[PDB]
């Protein structure tokens, strides 16, 4: 089978003809219809996730299948596999974990101490079938296709988890930042069905400002022709808001929305590439505020996002859909920032 | 009637006569028998909490009376208060609020947006007499007399409040830095006695290591002769702490502990004075760790300090007995780090 | 000024003329612009509150003045009145607590073991004006009108907490039994705006089914011409609900709808005038499901309700209004399921 | 091997030879070390777990070797074990889900829809040598020896959960009914080594009493010579206890423990053969209690009372070892009440 893999840091994505697998036990072999490509794949064609390096840190023997946005059609079971047939149409959560370490057994699987991350440190979807190593990952769909589903296993479920680090409810207001881009939109969706919170969203440019406006957010701010934190600081008659949800994390969102942050607010911090937070202790201890990271999700988080999107609670991100053969290519689109909308690879 | 108040700062507390305040209302007048002195006087005699001026930030027409460490007996009862007798001996919880903003709607009296703090912006213990503006703030002592119950007031609550903000569980690890001080061995003997967490003490002298052994520590270590993180992985079997409460927050503690938190641990932060955090904000996300701001308590966090001391189930300070003319002297112990014990004065 | 008054259980409520009350401290004089009537007023006029005797249980000394459904203007402030001013638009929680208790202490005021509850063992909003005894009661309103709000301080608060017991998330199912009256809809309308749950609606004529649906419940079934339990576990797929909120509680609804539960599922009990539950021990042992009460709302589930409600996000209750002179006519109403939609009294 | 079975009900366990399992994948084979027995097998002799048949209801094919309380060293690991090796000495959890039902992905692995429960319908620890599904389900034991861990993992993790699930905080009081018995005196000590709470004990015989006073409650009522109801009440100041742990739920308990709750109180039910519960519907509402059910434990829970355990901050039951050959026997004195301490049998 035909399958884009990451051969060598500092050459351009490899396709190869490789062997389809054979799954036994839980395993379950899916024929992709839908690989989803994001910003995390320009750093894993530099061998990286985060900061981390997916052969030093992870454990990774060169050759890797990259692609961790899966959905596809069920093509071969193990023989333990209960409650899924071939043929199936399903999404899979790549974030798995072993079960025996401290994190698996609290089920925050996603945090495992031996991680198997489909498409980071273990074959993805970049192929025409890819290993599922447990049925229990997975998640039929019936209102979805498989290019309106596989985003959602990675940038839905970030979010997701994102809105409930958030601890929203009605009596509270959420900011937030880059709230007109694809994965701003989402949380902004995610938080408008899930919450009752009073939501602001704040971005850049024009067309954002208007997109996070068609999201669901209650009031929207472009940082541009406004003061972000004058606007916010308004709105909120001067309280502050109670959670701010950054997805960038860059010198220059940590440098002024954390002074948005009412007393007792949480500044939910997801981004995987940005600087150092900078900031006075005492006023963290004075103020109550919480500066908290959130990665990826659990299953629990996957099973909310599936379950919002199945029920047309949530929409599916903006996407175009293109070839496996042009994966380097969809990668070069995030790096240059020329793409438009969430890439999808049908192989 | 005598009082020690701030007349001026860049000047010692000047003790004043001064009329008796009769209580109308919901108010109580309490005849002082314990007031606690603690480091935050050393700063309220440069008319400071925290970095907040209490002139020009809290609103203080000067002069003000310091002393927020109070218990006493009940002198005189306004006309509303219910439940209580001239008489009772009793502690008073002095992080009051007024009742209308968010934080007093929701449980949080001590975020207060116009706080009534007794001793740092009202007129506090360091006199005969005291006023307490409501009621409701105050618990009847049986078991404890006012010397070994005026501390609690802000240091027991403060730890009480802090251990929750820890978020433990008996599946967790907690480390307490400075662990063998007054307030860290308070932090020990509240989380042996209410979360069933392994705890860790760090210290730095010999005598203060031993100290926290005595407060309940299931496991010490010595800073001074020991790298702190290679014990604490040690113990830990690599996993790190789940939670640290760190009661400095000095460019000392900050550059060191938040390296030995595990996958979603929490520095609960409760120093007033201290350092800038600095952490690479992309490592908080892949942790999911938590930097958590925690000031005194509420409502709930008094009635659950005074409760386990009341029960014997955590053990009064060690104190120093002192008259209420050496205010200054006590607050110089403290500025000079002379001060073995807490000292409270008795009017 | 006029009142309508219980004067005798056994009689009509009477008219009478008395004084207007002169507020003092924290209190404020209201001019009563809405009345709200509900259920809970057939059983005031017989001296009830749920099962309590106003006189014998709750202490009061007859006559007292009913409603306790408020919203109005501004007539006076007491001195001790911070943040509003005479001409205010406000909405009043009447379900207030003393302070100094334990329910008061950890935030859960309306359990208050002194409550002062307006319309019920104070006097309430059958007046031209009304005594708030504590500012902190109120609500400015500003998208909402008096009628508009009034009911949602019984109503909205109530099912407003009932949907918070619930424990709801987008992973679960929540069943609404009787969706389709006043309070059902009121119950629908808030899940979908705070939970992200799937709810079901399931009510008895076709009208309330369809009522139901129109407040936003993703499914509805009509118990009178299909098999409840069958329709239920059809929908969710044989695992059962995660949560039941029964506004009736009768032998009927008691006899049914728990036999719906999925294991861990919540059944919340609002109902004040109910049958007995009868259920087997072991049942609830082997399934974990929970069995638990919800009454009015506390300070932060009405902060909650009316946030929501200025919003937007829930649509106020369907009303009809009336004099106060025709106080015992909507009583009678009530009695006589002869009401359509809210009755609200005008003074 | 021998292994005592289940090979029809209506007869007495059957000891058969039969072949010993070769452990695959992630399956570890245990060399059996120590087999509780407790109230449970009266019950699985007679083919019922709770109400439920395990033919009928769980799907078991007899014969089914009984035991689920079980401890032993590893014997032979299956080639996809991490992190145990052949000698070393565990305690299993038995309550094991499968992975991909709604209960599995949420963490409650013992509620699974289709589990794999050993000793009930899986074979069990009443053999030389027993198989563990996966590996995740066991703990290392450094400081305990099988037979002072085995009890652990049904009574152990049985009551570290109900404690759990009483919500306890320092501001609060439990009630331990029973808490003289093997289980009561569990409960009492997870209680007083986790949670701060004023625990109350309640039992019918002097020497119970006695040892719920042992296990450290810090007041016992002797049912039997005092009224319980009345000394509750003292105790509280007539506020009732917060939560009720009732490891029976007979006629007896039933109808008298429940009149004990204070508002917003939680009564636990854990016994698997009692009675009806009765209970006015409307005084649920009124006063917001709550009747919950606690069964067995997740993993979380099975990681936290073998944590207190292995820590000495909990002790063993008082145990009685016996042959496997006595298995018939030892049931029988828990039939007849006989029984003195936790029976454990060593093949
Ligand atoms: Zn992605
Ligand atoms: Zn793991
Ligand atoms: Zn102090
Ligand atoms: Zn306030
Ligand atoms: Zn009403
Ligand atoms: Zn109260
Ligand atoms: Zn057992
Ligand atoms: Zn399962």
């Amino acid at each position: 089978m035909r399958a884009v893999r990451l051969v060598e840091i500092g050459k351009p994505l490899s396709l190869q003809e490789i062997g389809v697998p054979k799954p036994k036990g839980p395993q379950v072999l899916i024929k992709v219809e839908a690989a989803g490509v994001c910003h995390s794949d320009v750093h894993m064609r530099q061998g990286r996730f985060g900061n981390l390096r997916i052969v030093e840190d992870l454990g990774v023997k060169l050759p890797v299948t990259l692609g961790h946005e899966i959905a596809g059609k069920i093509e071969e079971v193990g023989d333990e596999v209960v409650g899924y047939s071939k043929g199936d149409l399903v999404a899979v959560n790549p974030w798995q974990g072993e079960g025996n370490c401290y994190y698996c057994r609290i089920g925050e699987e996603h945090l495992c101490d031996s991680p198997r991350w489909l498409g980071i440190n273990f074959d993805g979807a970049y192929a025409e079938y890819v290993i599922v190593p447990h049925y229990k990952y997975m998640y039929k769909l019936r209102r979805l296709n498989a290019v309106e589903a596989a985003p959602l296993t990675c940038s839905g479920i970030t979010t997701y988890r994102a809105v409930r680090k958030a601890s929203l409810d009605p009596t509270k207001t959420l900011l937030v930042v880059g709230a007109g881009g694809g994965l701003g939109t989402m949380a902004v969706q995610i938080a408008k069905a899930v919450s009752g919170a009073t939501i602001i969203g704040v971005d850049v440019r024009e067309e954002a400002v208007e997109a996070a406006k068609r999201a669901g957010a209650d009031y929207v701010i472009n940082a541009s022709m406004q003061d972000p934190l004058a606007e916010i600081r308004r709105i909120t008659e001067s309280k502050g808001v109670d959670a701010v949800i950054d997805l960038n994390n860059s010198e220059k969102t940590l440098s002024v929305y954390p002074k948005a942050l009412a007393k007792q607010g949480k500044y939910v911090m997801v981004g995987l590439f940005g600087a150092d937070l900078h900031y006075h202790a005492p006023l963290i201890t004075l103020s109550e505020i919480q500066f908290v990271g959130s990665l990826v999700g659990n299953q629990s988080d996957f099973l909310g996002i599936m379950r919002l999107a199945e029920a047309g609670k949530v929409k599916p991100m903006i996407t175009k859909t293109m070839k496996l053969e042009e994966a380097n290519e969809a990668i070069d689109n995030l790096e240059n920032f020329k793409a438009i909308g969430r890439q999808v690879l049908i192989p």
